[PDB]
């Protein structure tokens, strides 16, 4: 029924790895990286969206406080609202929480919809990277293990349902009898797999990666 693995960087929907440093931000990098995905199929460009626009303009009307934390879907309101999103390239990241400076002339994406996956169904969410794109999703990174993963498929017994870093499923896979989610961190290049870490899939939702899953789409009207 479903491919047995999926690799959108493979179809050249994936920016580079971005380094969120010490202002947390992910929410805001897990929230561009699933609509750049939905712009490169739209228009046929890859371009990176301004994770900055989010962390300074998406904030407490939509319950977000920049490098204090935030949520993707309302991230995604944001840009309904905003009728916008920047580039990366005229509002870059700077690592800590600025005024909004969004510019319409500057737009690079805009945002039609969003939808939520069920909580923990990770055959949905298998489904949805599939047959939609790169999912925005939480994990559970508070654990030594996560910091310093280096390659194979990341399982760490500790882990909860419960999330707390934004990331990008970009894929699925199964590697010699592991089954993994490729997931595009947001820790620069020196982290895990050059900046992405396979996840163990199937593992009873396994650091919470199923657990608030959602996608943007870009409609043609
Ligand atoms: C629309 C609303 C008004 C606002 C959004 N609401 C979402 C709803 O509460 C569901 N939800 N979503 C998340 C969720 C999903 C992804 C991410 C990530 F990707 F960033 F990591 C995160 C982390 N950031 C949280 C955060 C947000 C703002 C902030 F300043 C600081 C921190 C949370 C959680 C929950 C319930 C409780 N969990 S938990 C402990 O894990 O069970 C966390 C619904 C009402």
């Amino acid at each position: 029924i479903l491919p047995d693995s999926v690799d959108w960087r493979e179809k050249g929907c994936v920016t580079e790895v971005k380094y969120q440093g010490s202002c947390g931000a992910s929410w805001a990098f897990s929230a561009v990286g699933a609509l750049e995905a939905q712009l490169k199929l739209k228009t046929g460009k890859l371009v990176s969206l301004s994770a900055q626009n989010l962390v300074d303009c998406s904030t407490e009307k939509y319950g977000n406080k920049g490098c204090n934390g935030g949520f993707m879907t309302t991230a995604f309101q944001y840009i309904i609202d905003n009728k916008g999103i920047d580039s990366d390239a005229s509002y870059p990241y700077k690592a800590m929480d600025q005024k909004c400076q969004y510019d319409s002339k500057y737009r690079a994406a805009t945002c039609s919809k969003y939808t939520e996956l069920p909580y923990g169904r990770e055959d949905v969410l298998k489904e949805a990277v599939a047959n939609k794109g790169p999912v925005s999703v939480g994990v559970d990174a508070r654990h030594p293990s996560f910091f310093l993963y280096r390659s194979g498929v990341y399982y760490e017994p500790s882990c909860t349902q419960n999330v707390n870093h934004g990331v990008l499923v970009v894929g699925y896979g199964d590697l010699n009898g592991k089954e993994y989610w490729l997931v595009k961190n947001s820790w620069g290049h020196n982290f895990g797999e050059e900046g992405y870490i396979r996840m163990a899939r199937n593992k009873g939702n396994h650091c919470g990666i199923a657990s608030f899953p959602s996608y943007p789409e870009i409609l043609q009207g």
